[PDB]
């Protein structure tokens, strides 16, 4: 599978767009507006310079990755494509009607595939024909860098889309891993709630941000510690995510602080607001 | 302070005695019997051997340091020491009864410091009639290496104890973050949950173990996975943990997996035992 279709050309779909790119896909990029496939293109053309700067890739790479993607509002053009990539928005209404669309458009061949976070694959493949060929490719911010791609199986993947999805990630360099679905996968089930319990703490007076924070680097070596890492992941999206989890499951563990319902209903977002837990400056 | 009395010649013990006196602090470490001192005498002079190997010091650093450190199995030699620092057995009645003993034998001023992860910094203190400079000192394995304390104030814990304890942690080149006791501290009360959430997905299906390290590692930077890293922790202690911290805040959040007690009860503790998570060798 060598053409990729992808929707949505936000953070992610620019960052997917540039994955499948960079090891020699074909890859069609579909927005809504024509200045959102721009944006998306100009991102992608910000970040490759960024990677010749860092002399990681040379102006001829850059060059070569931009002239495999282009740029549309059709749907249509989907049609011939190996493989959907849908990561527009995170809204259940649209991503079953984008799935539908794709079901009618796509010959029967191409494998339909949802980059959601929160949102169930097997309710998405229900509203097509095609269930044993959609399924869940969640990427890592930035995309084209993080080298995971969680594999999320719906209840009626089938094992040969599986394996096919599997084979077209490692063929672009990245670790693909089996997920049966289930909320928040591994990744976000494991990383959020360890956020949330650092504002448990905070809350509770056990300790300040940043001591939170350095004790995290420092006694466990983490890159960044969770404070910060909340800041960068957005605080809101922090929210939402222990939210899905809580009312998936019912259960009460991931009940998320009130400290951080209060963050988030301040506008206090994070790095994209310029405050979160730490306040910044530009 | 010149002069720290360390009770413990185990793991931990023997690295704190390292991480002192490798800073220039004259050391009695006292175990209950000679061959535990002598094991633990060993295991310094083997780590000094092998900063050694790599030009981190050389030879008459390593003998200074050597000369340093005295091993006895008699706790009235903590009489003149200026802080000591408890790193034995987990267990409250024991604790209790050292602090007490140590109490009696110390000059007025000595500061009394536990290592514990698990046991209230606040009620080992009640045993002894010096409360004020009772406090706990949270070292990470290996001590010499990992930079953080957790300075743990107890109810009673003088701001000049606290002071003391920084500004020792800081002398012997380690990042002390202020902690109010509660259970876990900051640390443990993160990272062990995270642990256990692997167990959970596992046990759930979700994913299988080498799948669920993968996305840590590759899905969030982190340096190990978590089923390997409870592996290298032990499972009794990741276990025990998740078990003081459920009994101590009544939160079901806190509540291990099945999956967890059961690998503790067949011996797979992890690789002190040859197998946990993973099967390993040699
Ligand atoms: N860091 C992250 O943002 C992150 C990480 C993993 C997964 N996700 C998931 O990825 C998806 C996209 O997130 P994003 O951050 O790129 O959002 P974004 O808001 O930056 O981009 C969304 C894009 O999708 C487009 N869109 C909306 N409706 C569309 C349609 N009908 N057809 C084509 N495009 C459409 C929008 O125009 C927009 O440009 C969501 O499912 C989100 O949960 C996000
Ligand atoms: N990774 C770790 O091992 C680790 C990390 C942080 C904190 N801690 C805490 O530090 C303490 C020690 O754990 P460890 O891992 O070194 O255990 P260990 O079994 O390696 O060593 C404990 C030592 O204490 C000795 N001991 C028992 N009773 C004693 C007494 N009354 N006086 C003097 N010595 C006595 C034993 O002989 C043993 O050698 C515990 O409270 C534990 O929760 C351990």
């Amino acid at each position: 599978m060598k053409k990729v279709f992808v929707l949505g050309a936000g953070t992610m779909g620019a960052g997917i767009v540039q994955a499948f790119a960079a090891k020699g896909c074909e890859v069609i990029v579909r927005d809504i507006k024509e200045e959102f496939v721009d944006r998306g293109i100009a991102t992608i053309t910000k970040s490759l310079s960024k990677l010749v700067a860092k002399e990681k890739i040379t102006e001829a790479d850059k060059e070569e990755i931009l002239s495999r993607i282009s740029g549309t509002t059709d749907m249509k053009l989907a049609a011939d494509c190996d493989l959907v990539v849908e990561a527009a928005i995170e809204n259940m209404k649209i991503k079953k009607e984008i799935f539908a669309e794709l079901d009618g458009i796509c010959k029967p061949e191409t494998i339909l595939a949802s980059n959601t976070s929160s949102l169930s694959i097997t309710e998405v493949a229900s509203a097509t024909k095609r269930a044993d060929k959609v399924i869940g490719m969640h990427f890592f911010n930035p995309a084209p860098v993080m080298k995971l791609v969680e594999v999320i199986r719906g209840a009626a993947t089938s094992q040969e889309t599986f394996d096919a999805v599997k084979e077209m990630s490692e063929s672009i360099g990245k670790t693909p891993v089996e997920v049966a679905e289930a909320p928040g996968f591994v990744v976000n089930r494991i990383l959020i709630p360890m956020i949330n319990e650092a504002t448990f703490i905070l809350q509770e007076g056990v300790a300040k941000e940043e001591d939170i924070d350095a004790a995290m680097k420092l006694g466990a070596n983490h890159p960044m510690g969770p404070l910060a890492l909340g800041d960068l992941i957005g605080l809101d999206v922090c929210l939402a995510i222990m939210d899905v989890l809580y009312n998936e499951t019912g259960d009460t563990k991931y009940r998320a602080s009130s400290l951080l319902r209060k963050y988030v209903r301040a506008g206090w977002l994070g790095r994209k607001t310029g405050k979160g837990f730490y306040d910044y400056s530009k």
